[PDB]
């Protein structure tokens, strides 16, 4: 498989611009979701999503073929909770119709991103929407109860190594937990709707205790009132990414330039980009144009 960037016809950087602008003024409006957290994290989590069924074995899966739009995809339990934000995009691709799917949640979470302070993320157009058969499995996407072994030799799988995995995880500052959507629940800090270095500095000076939860799953629970993944927790039990973890809980800068190669490399994954693609493009806040 051979999955080679292809520009929407015609278009360019300002086009682009505007999808992320539409998303922009969206996100600002639409403030009141999952209780005033805004969509921000769950675009995140999509672009996330749309992007983790990759094989570096065979090049399946990966963000390219915006196959979450098929029914097995979007019906993957790990994907539970994901339509909302595919609710929230619908309306923009209607509105910009000649964008690819693939472009488009990788887009959004970018814009999630750069909006909620985080850093920029360069980002590439070009992916292209394959038919239904190109929809990976579901069963692609990491558990959430295992350890520290399971999640290096998941991330292996994605090529990223173990400075790539600790800064990617970086983003379970944002949101939360559901109950209903993963067995698990709860917000695991308290600014999570603004990209900061939280995650690091809360899984090292809370006090966790081990618990069972409502759906009869283990997670970590700090006095504060907030919530580790065993997977989130694992990042402090293994000595590699332990002084990973440390490191960012330091260095906010480390973290966000990290955190930007990483998550593109994420949503890159599995694309050949041809010698006369555009350069990557690195999109303007509503802020920085006083919108
Ligand atoms: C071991 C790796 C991962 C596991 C097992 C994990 C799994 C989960 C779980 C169980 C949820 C909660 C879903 C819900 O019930 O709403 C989730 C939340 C979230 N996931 Fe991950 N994830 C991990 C990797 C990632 C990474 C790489 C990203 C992005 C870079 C990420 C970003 C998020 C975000 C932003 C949320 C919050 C969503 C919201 O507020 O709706 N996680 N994670």
């Amino acid at each position: 498989l051979v999955h080679v960037a292809s520009v929407e016809k015609g278009r360019s950087y300002e086009d682009f611009q505007k999808v992320y602008n539409a998303i922009a003024l969206k996100l600002r409006e639409d403030d009141e979701y999952d209780n005033y957290i805004g969509y921000g994290p769950v675009l995140v989590r999509l672009a996330w999503h749309i992007s983790g069924t990759w094989d570096k074995h065979d090049n399946t899966g990966g963000s390219y073929g915006g196959t979450y739009r098929f029914k097995k995809e979007f019906n993957d339990p790990s994907n539970a909770g994901l339509q909302n934000g595919f609710k929230f995009l619908e309306p923009i691709h209607k509105e910009f119709p000649w964008i690819s799917s693939g472009d488009l949640f990788s887009l959004g979470g970018v814009t999630a991103v750069q909006e909620m302070q985080g850093p920029k993320i360069p980002w590439r157009c070009g992916r292209v929407d394959t038919p239904e058969d190109t929809t990976p499995d579901n069963g692609r996407l990491p558990d959430a109860d295992k350890d520290a072994g399971y999640v290096r030799t998941f991330f292996q799988r994605l090529n990223m190594n173990d400075r790539e995995v600790v800064a990617l995880m970086g983003a379970h500052a944002l949101g939360k937990t559901h109950l209903k959507n993963s067995g698990y629940e709860g917000p695991g800090g308290a600014a999570n709707n603004v990209f900061t270095n939280e995650f690091y500095l809360n899984l090292l000076n809370e006090d966790w205790k081990l618990e069972k939860n409502d759906a009869n799953n283990e997670q970590w629970d700090s006095k504060s009132g907030y919530m580790m993944l065993p997977t989130d927790y694992s990042l402090i039990q293994d000595p590699k990414y332990l002084s990973i973890v440390k490191e960012y809980a330091n260095d906010q800068d480390k973290f966000f330039k990290d955190f930007s190669k990483a998550f593109e490399k994420l949503l890159e994954d599995g694309i050949t980009f041809p010698k006369d693609a555009p350069s990557p493009f690195i999109f303007k806040t509503l802020e920085e144009q006083g919108l």
